DNA sequence: GACCACGGCCAC
DNA sequence: AACAGTGGCCGTGGTC
């Protein structure tokens, strides 16, 4: 409907457009079009049409701003309707889905889409009349990011890609020995990538006890928990776990990062997916940068191949211990408290107690792997799942989640502060403000219940750092400019810049700060830096 | 070619 | 595998 009116449109219209494919960074504009009032404007041209808009304001306005910018063009994204319906449920994640919830039809015509993006505005800004903390969340912290992140998806970050090329010629050689070795341990050749078909072999043609099932369709389980609890019972079921740690780093990053090079850039090109989570994270795709390997040997040598451009230097920012900062804030524990406030580590001291070890003792291998007991037990792993991690008695576990929750006893009442407040409301909340709706919290199936309940206390505190973590980065993306430098990539709880080598130590230094006086807690947020040519060793 | 479900596994 | 949570991508095995 509206009404056919020449291009260009009145200053404030909503834009809407159709790209070829999903990524902005690859993506040709099919059609530009836009709407204020009942007047539905449509280009004629849709490359030059983008000169005369000034904003981009409507449904996925990160995604056209970006293009802008790989064009050379200032076009900063402003509102976006799809920011507003995900802050009013973050169930709301695709245009599809928001369109059908709130009055229209997510077509692909960049005119409907324009015409749309006017009236699902109108819509969710008048449901957001009154709830003045979520219309906080929005002016102070998501539509400015959105911004943010359109200049780090069109930056992209360098790759060392003759390096990879390397690499991969390297691995497969290893992996050929590995399958062969397995070829062999089997009596025949089968293939090793199909879980299927491993799963006769390990469980049928050999012996092997099969330790569990798995959820759709209740095979037996050949994944690394079930193989892991099977070592030494053969030697097949190591190398196994060899072959597949190798092919997942391959065919994941080592072969096709290299061919995602863009020509233009010459960089690499990640896409923030701002409304994309439950908790109020953001998230990575086409590629995902926000999985890059680190823990294994193999894995570091990949993240090696992100490097900084001839001249600068990545800058690595990561907040120390952070949801526990935040846990310390929500619940007032005093005792937890008690310990950022005298610099003590929780990751390195549970390393100790599992590992034996004095505190000077625990390495990086070691504290990784106290990370994910630590927010295992945090979030509800129940003490026999423990028992089968750290390898003692059941009743040892129980005693190590007893002597975990007593040190710190405010926690627990939290745990049911925040539960039983979620029936009530139907949702809860972080610490600004933002919410999540857990209707299964009255479920009367147990096992629905109490998942329920686990993802219901996580949200508060996992939500909460992803605020802090979003506040800092609209905070710092101003005084990067000043210095020169810019941000390249969000991991959840740490960023990595790229800044000039006579001017990193200084960026370093301010982004230290920005980010620990984002918004001052019941307890000291400590941050590390590094910096380094490549984002391993900036990692110190 | 294009989708999809599933098991599996990388990061945080 | 499971009473930890949040993501996204892979190959396999299908269907259309
Ligand atoms: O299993 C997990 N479950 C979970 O819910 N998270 C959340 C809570 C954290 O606060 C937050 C930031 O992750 P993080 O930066 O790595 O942890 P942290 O800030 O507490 O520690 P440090 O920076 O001080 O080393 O992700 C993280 C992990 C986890 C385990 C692990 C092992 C590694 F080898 C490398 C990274 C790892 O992540
Ligand atoms: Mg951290």
């Amino acid at each position: 409907a509206l009404e056919e009116a020449p291009w260009p449109p009145p200053e404030g219209a909503f834009v809407g457009f159709v790209l070829s494919r999903k990524e902005p960074m690859w993506a040709d504009l099919l059609a530009l079009a836009a709407a204020r009032g009942g007047r539905v404007h449509r280009a004629p041209e849709p490359y030059k049409a983008l000169r005369d808009l000034k904003e981009a304001r409507g449904l996925l306005a990160k995604d056209l701003s970006v293009l802008a910018l790989r064009e050379g063009l200032g076009l900063p994204p402003g509102d976006d309707p799809m920011l507003l319906a995900y802050l009013l449920d973050p169930s709301n994640t695709t245009p599809e889905g928001v369109a059908r919830r709130y009055g229209g039809e997510w077509t692909e015509e960049a005119g409907e889409r324009a015409a749309l993006s006017e009236r699902l505005f109108a819509n969710l800004w008048g449901r957001l009349e009154g709830e003045e903390r979520l219309l906080w969340l929005y002016r102070e912290v998501e539509r400015p990011l959105s911004a943010v992140l359109a200049h780090m998806e069109a930056t992209g970050v360098r790759l060392d890609v003759a390096y990879l090329r390397a690499l991969s010629l390297e691995v497969a050689e290893e992996i050929a020995r590995l399958e062969a070795e397995v070829f062999r341990l089997a009596g025949h050749p089968f293939n090793l990538n199909s879980r299927d078909q491993l799963e006769r072999v390990l469980f049928d043609e050999l012996g092997l006890p099969a330790i569990g099932k798995t959820e759709k369709t209740g095979k037996r389980s050949t994944s690394a928990a079930v193989l892991e609890a099977l070592r030494e019972a053969h030697p097949i079921v190591e190398k196994i776990l060899q072959y597949r740690e190798l092919t997942k780093l391959k065919s994941t990053y080592i072969d096709p990062l290299p061919d995602l090079i863009h020509p233009r850039t010459g960089r690499l090109h990640t896409r923030f997916n701002q409304t994309a989570t439950a908790t109020g994270r953001l998230s990575s795709s086409d590629p995902n940068l926000q999985n890059i390997p680190v823990r294994t040997p193999l894995g570091q040598r990949i993240r090696r191949a992100f490097i900084a451009e001839e001249g600068w230097l990545l800058v690595a920012l990561d907040y120390s211990q952070i949801e526990l900062r935040v846990l310390a804030h929500l619940s007032g524990d005093e005792n937890l408290i008690r310990v950022f406030q005298e610099g003590r580590d929780i990751h390195t001291e549970t390393a100790s107690w599992m590992f034996g070890v004095p505190r000077e003792a625990v390495d990086p291998l070691m504290r990784r792997a106290a990370k994910t007991i630590n927010f295992g037990v945090l979030y509800g792993m129940s003490a026999h799942r423990l028992s089968q991690e750290l390898a003692i008695p059941y009743e040892e576990a129980q005693a190590f989640i007893e002597r975990y929750f007593q040190s710190f006893p405010k926690v627990r009442a939290w745990i049911e502060k925040t539960l039983e407040e979620g029936r009530r409301r139907g949702y809860v909340e972080t610490l600004f403000g933002r919410r999540r709706y857990v209707p299964d919290l009255e479920a009367r199936v147990k096992s629905v219940r109490e998942a329920a309940e686990r993802m219901a206390f996580n949200m508060p505190v996992q939500g909460t750092a992803a605020d802090l973590m979003k506040l800092a980065m609209v905070k710092l993306f101003p005084r990067l400019e000043e210095m020169g430098a810019r941000m390249l990539l969000q991991v959840h709880d740490e960023l990595v810049l790229e800044a000039p080598k006579e001017r990193a130590e200084a960026v370093a230094r301010l982004a230290k700060e920005v980010m620990e006086g984002v918004y001052p807690l019941a307890v000291p947020l400590e941050v590390e830096v590094g910096i380094g040519e490549d984002w391993l060793s900036a990692k110190e």
